[PDB]
């Protein structure tokens, strides 16, 4: 279902501040959502 995008370089603590779509689409585990 989630799995890693790509490096810990292209997803970053502000895109759980306005990106939406990265912390769903983008953004996996990262983000904390998966």
């Amino acid at each position: 279902a989630c799995k890693d995008y790509l490096p810990k370089s292209e997803c970053t603590q502000f895109r759980c501040r306005t990106s939406m779509k990265y912390k769903y689409t983008n953004c996996k585990k990262t983000c904390g959502t998966c």
